[PDB]
Order: structure tokens, then sequence, then C-alpha cells
């Protein structure tokens, strides 16, 4: 098959990029099976500053220089690098910002930023720490028997919670609601991504897009996008009959080009979407860092103590005070950068860094392997806190890029961050967290979507009164 489903593959031999050597039709994408942080970080030792691969016959340039990094992301954002990876079949779905493009993008991202803002976030504040408490005593209750506890499924409600009850203000209360027809629609969201049949002839063959959205195939949940979207049409014409949420700020911008009905939609779902296992996952990694290292969480709990004494209920300008809380959830982003890369296409032919890159072409920023470079870190497996100690030197934020960065990074990631400090001092106010026989150590990664353990995270979680 050397001369079928080889077209594109003598582009980076041509160029003299290095790179692993593809094969017919399939590129290099079996290479993706030991998982794509791994795929980049072995890429990265062998090649160093720039190597091509294929998704079947697309070119993929990955970058490591901060310069170009920065000509990448910031600089030819508007210019040549203004979408991602190309649109799967996603129905109605492709205005959701994450999956918008072009000028549709910047009207989209332009009607939403307001509503993620640091300003938004301290006035959204009580709403959002109010989820701490269901948190703290669903962890109290499975805590009460003695028996180690799946973090998985604690954070996993707490982060399906916050999201919730930030976008539509409802309590949904996850974990004691299983059969809540909200609560099992959203859960399908954590089986997207998957190298299944379906999303591996979408890489390969993206020609096939337009195929399945003819045949009304989706890459998600097509019973979950329907149930949110209806659930979202109830909740607007509720209020038609003072609240504060996502959903109310895109319905007063809706009646001040405007939101569409079905874009509204779109954003409200993919809220969910992000913020769900992203959060939830970030959170459990956090906890088996701290309870492998129990020094730092004794100084962590030391520094939330000595901020909140008495079990003080968290405030917005209490955790600005935290600075070893950032330092921990920092690094934690550092050794588990949870979706891996960052991805952007040539929107017009573009020379980058004196090579010529075809339009149509992929740049990937390999952040996972960016951030366990022993370049730029010292002892780069090791969780050490003190790197972002500001007695340190200060931190590239194009070697550093866990929320991506320039005008096409995370919206949400203030409110991210929010959501996993808060939760993050509520259990360590009440609760520390050692190992047990069950826990996997030293943790393993999976090797497909979101950076996820390959094991549930287990652990002892001990009272503190
Ligand atoms: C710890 C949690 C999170 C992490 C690690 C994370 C990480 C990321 C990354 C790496 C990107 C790509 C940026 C790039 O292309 O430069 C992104 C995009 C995005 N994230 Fe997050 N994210 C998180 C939480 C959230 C949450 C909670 C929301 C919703 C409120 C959200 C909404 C978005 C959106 C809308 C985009 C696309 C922005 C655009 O296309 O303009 N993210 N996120
Ligand atoms: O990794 C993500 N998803 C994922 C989940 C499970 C397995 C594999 C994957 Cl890839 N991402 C992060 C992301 C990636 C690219 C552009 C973005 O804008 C954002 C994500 C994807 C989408 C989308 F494209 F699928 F619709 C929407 C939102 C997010 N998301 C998560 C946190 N913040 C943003």
């Amino acid at each position: 098959m050397a001369l079928y489903g080889t077209r594109t593959h003598g582009l980076f031999k041509r160029l003299g990029i290095p790179g692993p050597t593809p094969l017919p039709l399939l590129g290099n994408v079996l290479s993706y099976r030991q998982g794509l942080w791994k795929f980049d970080t072995e890429c990265y030792k062998k090649y160093g500053k720039m190597w091509g691969t294929y998704e079947g016959q697309l070119p993929v340039l990955a970058i490591t220089d901060p310069d170009v990094i920065r000509t990448v992301l910031v600089k030819e954002c508007y210019s040549v690098f203004t979408n991602r990876r190309s649109l799967g079949p996603v129905g109605f779905m492709k205005s959701a910002i994450s999956l918008a493009e072009d000028e549709e993008w910047k009207r989209i991202r332009s009607l939403l930023s307001p509503t993620f803002t640091s300003g938004k976030l301290k006035e959204m504040f009580p709403i959002i720490a109010q989820y701490g408490d269901v948190l703290v005593r669903n962890l109290r209750r499975e805590a009460e028997k003695g028996k180690p506890v799946t973090l998985k499924d604690i954070f996993g409600a707490y982060s399906m919670d916050v999201i919730t009850g930030t976008s539509f203000g409802v309590n949904i209360d996850s974990l004691n609601n299983p059969q809540d027809p909200f609560v099992e629609s959203t859960k399908k969201f954590l089986k997207f991504g998957f190298l299944d049949p379906l999303f591996l002839s979408i890489i390969l063959f993206p020609f096939l897009t337009p195929v399945f959205e003819a045949l009304n195939v989706s890459l998600f949940p097509k019973d979950t996008i329907n149930f949110l979207s209806k659930s979202v049409n109830r909740m607007k014409k509720s209020r038609l009959n003072h609240r504060l949420d996502f959903l109310q700020l895109m319905i007063d911008s809706q009646n001040s080009k405007a939101l569409s009905d079905l874009e509204l939609a779109a954003q409200s779902i993919i809220f969910i979407f992000a913020g769900y296992e992203t959060t939830s996952s970030v959170l459990s990694f956090t906890l088996y860092e701290l309870a492998t290292h129990p020094d730092v969480q004794q100084k962590l709990q030391k520094e939330i103590d000595a901020v909140l004494p008495n079990k003080a209920p968290p405030t917005y300008d209490a955790v600005v005070q935290m600075e070893y809380l950032d330092m921990v959830v920092n690094e934690t982003l550092r050794l588990f950068p949870v979706a891996i890369r960052l991805e952007r296409t040539c929107k017009k032919d573009v020379e980058i860094n004196g090579v010529f890159i075809p339009k149509g072409s992929m740049v990937v920023i390999p952040t996972y392997a960016l951030h366990h470079d022993p370049k730029y870190w010292t002892e780069p497996e090791e969780f050490r806190p003190e790197r972002f100690s500001k007695k340190k030197d200060s931190i590239d934020p194009y070697i550093y890029t866990p929320f991506g960065t320039g005008p096409r990074n995370c919206i949400g990631m203030r409110f991210a961050l929010m959501n996993m400090k808060l939760a993050l001092i509520r259990v360590l106010q009440n609760f520390s967290f050692k190992p047990c026989k069950e826990t996997q150590i030293p943790l393993k990664l999976d090797t497909q979507g979101l950076l996820q353990p390959e094991k549930p995270i287990v652990l002892k979680v001990d009272s503190r009164d």
C-alpha cells in the first residue's frame, strides 16, 4: 500500500522536519494507543524543537519553542490560527464557543466574556461556595464507615453539582440522585473522545463529517444533548413568568449581533461539558499528591487554619490570601494538564519559523511534554509546590499552559480555579487524607481522552475532629 493512502506523507520529509514514519491510511494514529501524553513526550525527547506526524493524511506539526508558541497562540491568532482541530459531526453544537470557528467564534466569545470576568466571579462566589457544604457531608458519610473512599464519585458529584448550580441556579445533589434524568444524561459525557470506530474514522477521514451530519450522527450523546436542550428551553420559559447564573446572564444579553436561542443552548451545554470531567479529575489528582505528600498537606492545612480560624467559611478574599493553595493547584496542573495538548489549524499557507506549512495543517503545542521537560523543571516528575513560590524565577506562560493562552484560552479558567480551591479548602478543613493498600502507588495514567488515573484513586479519609 506504499502508493495508496500516502499522498501527503512526504511533506515533512521534503521540509526537513523529523518525525516517525507514518503507515498508509492510518498515518501515525496507531502511536496514540499508548496515550497522547506519552506519544508527545517520546517525540519531544527524540526530535527536539519540532516534529511532524500524520493523522491519516492530515499533517500535524508540533512546536516547543516559546517564541514560536507565542507566534501561533497570540500574534497570529486572528490572522492564521483562529480555529482548532477540524470540526466533527456535532449537529447544532457547532455553535458552542469551544467548537465555533472564525467570525462566529469571535462574536460568541465577545458576547460571553462578561460572564467569566473576575468581577462576575466575585458576585457569584456565595452561590458557588454553598456547594462546598454538600461536598463535605457527602465525604463525611463515606468517611464515617472507616472504609477507604473512591474520590471520583465524590468529586465527580461535586463537579457536576457546582457547574450545574452556577449554570441554572439549582442544586441537583448528584451523588444522592442517580435517577435524576439530568444526572443520568450528564454522566454520558464521560465516554466522550474515546478512540472508538466512529471517532477514529473522523480523524482519519474528516471528509466524512458532512455525511454523518446528514445522517444525524453526532460525537455527543444525542439523547443527552436533546434533554439538556429541552431542559434549557423549559427553564427560560419558566423565568418568563432576580436570578444570578450563567443562563440568566445569557437571557439578559439576548434581551439587550445577539445570541440566538439555539446558540444559547449550545453554550449552556458546553459549560456543563467543560467543567464536569476536567474539574473532577484535577481534584482527584490533587488529593493523591496531598495524600502521598503529607508534609504538603499539613503545610496547606496550616495555611487554611491560619487564614480561616475556627473552620471559618471561605470568602473570596480568604482564597486570595492562600498562597500555598495556589502553589498546590498550580503544581498539580503542571504534573497533570488534563487537556494534554493545545491544537490550532492553519487557515492559510503560513511560514512557521522558516518552515512552510500548507493550509489546513494542524499545529500542536504539547503542554504535557513541555510540563515534564527537565530543561525547564528540576526533577520534573516530583510533586514540589515550591516551584511556583515567588522566590523562584517567573514561569513562562508559553511553557506552562494548563488552560492554554492567548485569545482562545480557557474562558472558564477563573471559575474552574475557584471551584477547585473552594472544594480543597472545605475538605481539608474537615478531613485528612492518607494512602491505603488499595491506593495505586505510583499512579499510572490512562491512554485516552482527558488525563485520568488508570485505576480510580482510593484513599483513607479521617476527620480532623
Ligand atoms: C480545571 C478545569 C479546566 C481545565 C484544565 C481547562 C483547560 C482548557 C484548555 C487547555 C482549553 C483550550 C485552550 C486553548 O486552546 O488555548 C480550554 C478551552 C475552553 N474551556 Fe476549559 N478548562 C477547564 C475548565 C473549564 C470550565 C469549568 C469551563 C466552563 C465554564 C471551561 C470552558 C472552556 C471553553 C468555553 C473553552 C473554549 C474557549 C474558546 O474556544 O475560545 N473550561 N480549557
Ligand atoms: O479535552 C476536552 N474534551 C475531552 C473530553 C473527554 C475526552 C476527550 C476530550 Cl478532547 N476539552 C478541552 C478542549 C480541547 C480543545 C478545545 C477546547 O475548547 C477545549 C473540551 C472539549 C470540548 C469539545 F470540543 F469536545 F466540545 C468542549 C469542552 C472542552 N473543555 C473541557 C474543559 N474545558 C473545555
